[PDB]
């Protein structure tokens, strides 16, 4: 509504760098279409998980499969307000697809906003639309951007972002917060009431998407967001799980990106936060056995403060006993816990639908992030206005 | 034969939690039917390898594909003497399948024996059949059971087992030995002659099933089982291999569960054992180059004591020269090893058929575990009797 | 022409043990046919990546799919001058395939050369064609050869090779250089003018084939070859990447073999070395950012010395500005870097062809190694003559 954005997808694009923008932009009220040359709506793109394990370069792994919702060569550029270019290993080959470069050129002339991250810039270079343009990218793309005539801004840190009129660029997904806020501002958006402090309850093997997307999305808004995990210091990292359906009766499990806690668990002053968020995956099942974690949940529910849990997150809510006489949804399987917890089941159909019950927001699976964050914003007083 | 048990399978059930009971029980003269809702006999289910590597929860990878030998919608519960519920991530979604809960309800009413392990209990909680019943499960399931009115027994160790009449529960597959024996006694079985000490010759990359299945089946019988490996002590652990036939000309390989040795290899004495078991996999080929390992094999052989090796295990035997003028079978490829070793080949058809020559029991692949353990029991004079 | 060789392939053969000879022999003017029982030209076999990681035996991983260029049951064994038998897990089941054992025996009967490595020797043992023959193989294949009546040579080190008239044998791929040379001489081939020092610019996640095949082909030729990596000692190792197309719009990625460096990067002296080789994969993009790396490339190019780059290696040339007014090809996607670098693009069609622009040799991908090496050989004046 009011704004429509087009994301340029491709095989092996960085998981994070495609889903975070796809869902955040939606949670803010922007329609988003995803396309990939030679593919139609409903088709799938494999994705890459780029991370660092102590080598001179990043290590790669397979992320979730990403389904396109729009068809390439059937898109009317005139009908889009902005364009986003994901990173990973897709730009490398997309940057050499005639129809892709023609598209980025055409859009580039309209003067409309273009947000490119990591290796995405390579496409910009091929289209030769960066001359004299200030900009940044993954350190490795610098030679190509300088040779393209760009005003290269070396990324001293993974988070640095750069703007030059309608050209927004980022080095890595660590800069998603600012990357996204700028593309929003660039779309004529205004964010209000975003001066909140949210606490995320994390743990080992939490769902990759279910942590990153909600987390960064809330950061792009401007909130101060912290994440903790029992027995871990503000530097520790948590391994994540990538849950996806690949044909069998239940989802499959694969290693995702490594997540970094921001605060120490022991030094946690719950009263200082305006909200609490619980990611799903396999972490909730063991976090729910933790006394300290439960008390934290109790405090937020007692204070009638906003609480947003997704997927298996509700397992911690049911164990806190805070679901009694409460309406909510969860991952289809954890309906067991909701009922046993004393809550009233809300059918999660479609799977992307989330529900609000007073101070309680719940989601079923990662496909519900748009409504998930959107409804947590409402309980927070955060709005995003355009036109 | 005399009893018939039913195993409730599902996609991503714990590989060990299904294969060990499925094969140990057959080894004890019990017919076992495997079924999964929405699937027929001959279909397969992917399994999960749940293990620990230091994180706050278990790690997960894909195990062997498990082929069901029964059909769900064609089952008559009035024909089974018992029911086994394996763990993994299957209980989670099976618990929310109306037909599954109905089967547990009815089996629950008949009062016949029900053995549930790890996450399996979640199904019992769903069917509301644990009210006032003592029982245990993976610590994580504790909450759900309590809310289902169960008398919860927290697992202080990974092998704790509970029994409240016809209900038998275990926390992890590390409790299989007692889990199975209790299930057998509940079916009215009596085990006699299990006053034996057995020695296992392990090594890195031995087959996953080919170690745990025989090792745990023997323990469930009551035997004392020791496992060793050159240059490794009691606490040490060996990486295992998961060999499975996918669509190629030979089997593929994946990591299996890590296996824990029980005794220091140097502190051994062939004297104190009544039989020697040799797992297959890739451990044999290099184990067969070890002096000490060969002497151990020789001692057991000329002492005429019972010796059982499956799959590639027969390589150690050939290298020890103890297959001189003897009949035996092995993984098809190891026929060269048997012949060049001076043995007479026995066609491994069907793949689950094992052969006993004098004091020597041999099998082809892991599917022959039932006949393998059965035949080893026969040389040890161990028996299981019902009715 | 002059010589034609047949290579016995099989599912799960060692990836290196097939590509290195398959390609190195073609770069030496020898026609090579790959064949696998029950498979026809155009079919493919999965390969296996073997090497140690701190365990008692090797670890296995999946390597590149290998497509056969000939049909087994259509081979006129009479028109072949030599036979190569790769290792890995394939021999194990091939040794038990009648057609295969007869082919081998029929070939050992003609006196013609037979090069076998690692586990390949098991096939010779099955054919009983090694009596009183001096030879070596992978340590665990010794007991079999001894029993087949061979004069076993324990591989004191992994790089040992043994020649006994027409039977050339090696223990591991580490001995490929000597292995290939001996086979070539035994084919009546002479190598002249190979006294050259060659430098390889290596890094983390370079294409597995792209470093090993060219590296070892030049070593077999007699050249002294060094491998370096920024800030890494002679003992350090580099992880590699296996890039392969599996159906998506761009290649996929798996871990390959670890590659050890030969000299220290800091003590490197560009003065020596007659040529420079730059492997592809993901290492270039980050090496292209290293000042030191660009100087080395600078030096060579100024000296007019032969420079050979393949796949993504050109990203380093382009960055050093040495493509200015040079004609060359590269991996399709990296055309961007070639054009931005001021070079004239040479279309890599067919994918396996390379080009020579003065002192510059460039290839598109690993499928082009044959022309890649023969063209570097031409600049260096190295020749292989037969008849």
């Amino acid at each position: 509504n009011s704004r429509t954005v087009l994301i340029l997808c491709g095989d092996y694009m960085e998981d994070y760098e495609v889903m975070v923008p796809f869902q955040a932009l939606q949670a803010f009220g922007i329609t988003v279409h995803t396309v990939c040359p030679g593919k139609k709506a409903g088709d799938s793109c494999p994705t890459a998980v780029h991370d660092f394990c102590g080598h001179q370069t990043y290590f790669e792994s397979r992320g979730h499969n990403f389904t396109l919702n729009a068809t390439f060569d059937e898109v009317d550029l005139s009908k889009y307000d902005g364009l986003v270019i994901p990173g990973g290993r897709a730009p490398e080959y997309l940057a050499l697809t005639a129809s892709v470069v023609e598209l980025v050129k055409e859009f580039s002339r309209s003067g409309k906003p273009i947000a490119s991250i990591c290796h995405g810039q390579l496409i910009l270079a091929a289209a030769d639309t960066v001359n004299g343009r200030k900009c940044t990218a993954y350190a490795t793309v610098g030679p190509s951007l300088v040779a393209a005539g760009a005003k290269w801004v070396e990324p001293i840190t993974p988070d640095v972002c750069v703007v030059d009129g309608s050209l927004i660029t980022a080095a890595t997904y660590e800069g998603h917060p600012e990357f996204i806020q700028l593309f929003v501002k660039a779309l004529g958006g205004k964010i209000t009431g975003a001066n909140k402090r949210i606490l995320f309850l994390c743990g080992d093997y939490m769902e990759d998407y279910e942590v990153k997307v909600p987390f960064q999305s809330l950061q792009a808004l401007g909130c101060q967001v912290d994440a903790v995990c029992p027995e871990k210091k503000a530097g520790e990292r948590c391994p994540t799980a990538i849950h996806d359906f690949e044909g069998d009766q239940t989802y499959s499990e694969k290693p995702g990106h490594t997540f970094a806690l921001t605060t120490n668990f022991d030094d946690l002053v719950s009263s200082s936060y305006d909200a609490l968020v619980i990611p799903g995956g396999r972490a909730p099942e063991y976090l729910a056995l933790n006394e300290h974690v439960l008390n934290i949940v109790k405090e937020f529910m007692n204070s009638e403060k906003p609480v947003a849990s997704i997927c298996h997150g509700q397992q911690i809510l049911a164990a806190a006993g805070v679901l009694k006489g409460r309406k909510c949804t969860a991952y289809p399987a954890v309906k067991l816990n909701v009922v046993l917890g004393g809550g009233t089941w809300l059918e999660p159909d479609p799977i992307d639908r989330c529900f609000t019950d007073g101070n309680l927001v719940t989601g079923a699976a990662w496909p519900g992030h748009p409504e998930f964050v959107s409804q947590l914003m409402a309980l927070l007083g955060i709005q995003v206005s355009f036109h």
